[PDB]
C-alpha cells in the first residue's frame, strides 16, 4: 500500500508500521513527510528518527522563555530573575559554572529558591551529593541521582524514611536493588519503615533486605507489599515471599486459594495438594463469519472498540466473533468481559503443531499466549510481529538466509502456518542452549546475549536459602522478568491440558547450578 492509501486509514500501529516500512525503504519523499506528523498513532523511537533524518525538528522552548537560551555559563549574570531560575533546573548547567558565579546566584535565591541555593553551593564542593544530603534536600537529592548515578552515600533514617514521599523514589529503588549499584544506598534503604511504603517499593525493599540476609524487615516489607498490591498476581508474588520467609500455613493457603493464576498461586497449590484450577473449554459450533483474521487494520479496529466499550457492548462483540474462526478474537473479549476471573488457554491452528512432542507443544502456547494471545496480525510498539511476535530482523533473517522460504515477506508472521514454525525452529537454537523453559522465555523476550551474561554472574541461579526465588527477583530487565514468570505459569498450564504434566517444583529444582 501507497503512502496515499495508509492516509485514508485511522492512526494505529498498524498503519505506524507500514508507515516504518516506507521509511526504511527511502520510499518517502520529502514532500509526502510535510503533513506526515498527524498521521502516526505514536511518535516515539524508531519512526521518530527515521522520519527526522528527513524533516529535521529541532525544537521546541515556549516563546515566554526563548530570552533566556540566549545566555550561556559566561554571561548568565547579564539574564534577568527569570530567566536565571529556568537556566539553573539544569544541573549541568550549574556544574559549567565558576564558584565564584555560584555564590552570587545562591544569595539571589535563599529567600525564594534555596533549593537552587543548595545545588549551587553544593557544586561549589568536592561532593554536592554529601551537601544535599547534609540539608535533607529530597528534591535535590532526586536531581543529583538523575544527573549521575555514580554518587553514592551513607543515609540516616531520618532521611531515608523522607525518600519514598518523592515520585522518582520507586524507580530509584528498583533501578538500584536490581543493578546491584549505589551499595551504600542499598544498605542504608534497611531502615526505611514500612509504614512508610507500599507496593512496589515494598516488595523491592524486601528483596533488597533478603540480600543483606535481613529476613525480619524483608517479612515487614512483603506484607506492607501484599496488603497495599492492587493486583492479586503482585499480592501473591508477596504472599509468597512471606511464606517462604517465615512458614505460617495461613499465609500458603491463602496463596493456594488465589483467584490470580499464576506461578506462586500454582506452587501453593501443589505443596497443598489442592487441584489444578478450572482451565474454560471455547469450542464454538459456528463455523467463521466476515471477519478477515489477516487484516491488520480490522484487527486494530476491532481491538479499540472492545477496549472502549461498556460490559454490555462487550456482550455483543463475543456472540459476533463466536466462531472457530475467530476464536482467539473471542476469547481475548471473554477474558476482558468476565473482569479477568476465569482463565482461557486456547490452542488455535492446532493442525501446525500437533505432530510436535507434547512438551514443545506447551513451550509454543506459552509464549503466544503472552506474546499475542494468539492474534494473527498482532503488532507491538517495537514492530513485533503476529502471534509470536518475531522482530523484522530475526524474522527475514529465518525466512530469507535461513529456511530461504519464496518470495519471504516478513509480513508473513502474521501467517498462524509460519509464526509457529519460526517459533519451533527458534526455540529449537534456545532450549538446545539453555535447556530450562524459563531461561528460554527470557532469552525470547531479551536475546541469548543478556541470558548468558546473566547465568555466567555467581550470585544469579546458584544454590542458596532462597533460591531460585530470588534470582527471578533480581534479573535486571524489567520486562523480562515479568515475562519469565508469566510464560512459566502459561507453560505449566498447558502441558497440563495437553496430559503432559509436570511438578513446578521439578522446574524449580533445575535452575539451580551444580
Ligand atoms: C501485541 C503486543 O504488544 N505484544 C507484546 C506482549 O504484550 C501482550 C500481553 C500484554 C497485552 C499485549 O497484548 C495482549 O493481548 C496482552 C498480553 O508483551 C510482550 C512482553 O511481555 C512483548 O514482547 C510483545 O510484543
Amino acid at each position: 500500500y501507497s503512502i496515499e492509501k495508509l492516509k485514508k486509514e485511522e492512526n494505529s500501529l498498524a498503519k505506524d508500521y507500514y508507515i516504518y516500512r516506507l521509511l526504511e525503504k527511502n520510499k518517502i519523499s520529502k514532500k509526502d513527510a510535510q503533513d506526515l506528523n498527524s498521521h502516526i498513532f505514536r511518535y516515539i523511537g524508531k519512526i521518530k528518527s527515521e522520519l527526522e533524518k528527513i524533516i529535521p525538528l529541532k525544537p521546541y522552548i515556549n516563546p515566554k522563555y526563548a530570552k533566556c537560551y540566549t545566555y550561556t555559563a559566561n554571561t548568565i549574570l547579564d539574564a534577568n530573575l527569570t530567566c536565571q531560575s529556568v537556566r539553573l533546573n539544569s544541573l549541568v548547567f550549574i556544574a559549567s559554572l565558576n564558584s565564584k558565579d555560584r555564590t552570587t546566584l545562591a544569595q539571589t535565591f535563599k529567600n525564594q529558591r534555596p533549593d537552587l541555593t543548595n545545588l549551587l553551593l553544593a557544586f561549589n564542593t568536592s561532593d554536592p551529593m554529601s551537601y544535599i544530603v547534609q540539608k535533607e534536600d529530597i528534591n535535590g537529592f532526586f536531581k543529583l541521582y538523575n544527573y549521575s548515578k555514580k554518587y553514592d552515600l551513607d543515609l540516616n533514617t531520618s532521611l531515608v524514611n523522607k525518600l519514598p514521599n518523592h515520585i522518582g523514589f520507586k524507580d530509584f529503588a528498583q533501578n538500584i536493588i536490581i543493578k546491584k549499584e549505589n551499595p551504600k544506598f542499598r544498605h542504608s534503604m534497611l531502615e526505611i519503615n514500612p509504614e512508610n511504603v507500599s507496593e512496589d517499593s515494598a516488595f523491592y525493599l524486601g528483596v533488597n533486605a533478603l540480600t543483606y540476609d535481613k529476613t525480619e524487615l524483608a517479612y515487614d516489607f512483603f506484607k506492607k507489599a501484599a496488603q497495599s498490591f492492587k493486583s492479586q498476581s503482585n499480592k501473591d508474588n508477596a504472599i509468597f515471599w512471606m511464606w517462604l520467609i517465615k512458614n505460617n500455613e495461613e499465609d500458603l493457603k491463602t496463596l493456594s486459594q488465589s483467584s490470580s493464576l499464576n506461578i506462586y498461586s500454582l506452587y501453593a497449590k501443589e505443596l497443598t495438594n489442592t487441584p489444578f484450577p478450572k482451565i474454560e473449554s471455547l469450542n464454538p459450533s459456528k463455523k467463521k463469519n466476515n471477519f478477515n483474521m489477516q487484516d491488520p487494520f480490522a484487527w486494530q479496529k476491532i481491538n479499540k472498540q472492545i477496549r472502549d466499550a461498556n460490559a454490555s457492548q462487550l456482550d455483543v462483540l463475543a456472540k459476533e466473533f463466536d466462531t472457530q474462526e475467530t476464536l482467539p478474537i473471542y476469547a481475548y473479549i471473554l477474558e476482558r468481559k468476565n473482569n479477568f476471573k476465569k482463565h482461557y488457554f486456547i490452542m488455535p491452528y492446532y493442525d501446525n503443531i500437533k505432530d510436535y512432542n507434547k512438551t514443545r507443544q506447551a513451550l509454543i502456547l506459552a509464549i503466544a499466549r503472552q506474546e499475542s494471545r494468539f492474534i494473527p496480525t498482532a503488532i507491538s510498539v517495537s514492530y513485533a510481529l503476529g502471534m509470536m511476535q518475531f522482530m523484522p530482523f530475526l524474522a527475514n533473517h529465518i525466512g530469507e538466509k535461513e529456511l530461504k522460504i519464496p518470495n519471504f515477506d516478513q509480513d508473513f508472521m502474521f501467517k498462524p502456518e509460519i509464526a509457529y514454525y519460526f517459533g519451533n525452529y527458534h526455540l529449537n537454537y534456545l532450549e538446545s542452549r539453555l535447556k530450562s523453559p524459563l531461561f528460554v522465555a527470557y532469552a525470547y523476550n531479551g536475546g541469548i546475549g543478556f541470558t548468558n551474561r546473566m547465568l555466567a554472574r555467581n550470585d544469579m541461579f546458584k544454590t542458596g536459602k532462597f533460591e531460585p526465588f530470588l534470582s527471578m527477583e533480581l534479573v535486571p530487565y524489567q520486562e523480562s522478568r515479568i515475562y519469565g514468570k508469566k510464560v512459566l505459569a502459561n507453560y505449566i498450564v498447558y502441558r497440563h491440558l495437553l496430559n503432559d504434566s509436570i511438578k513446578i517444583s521439578d522446574i524449580f529444582e533445575n535452575l539451580i547450578q551444580n
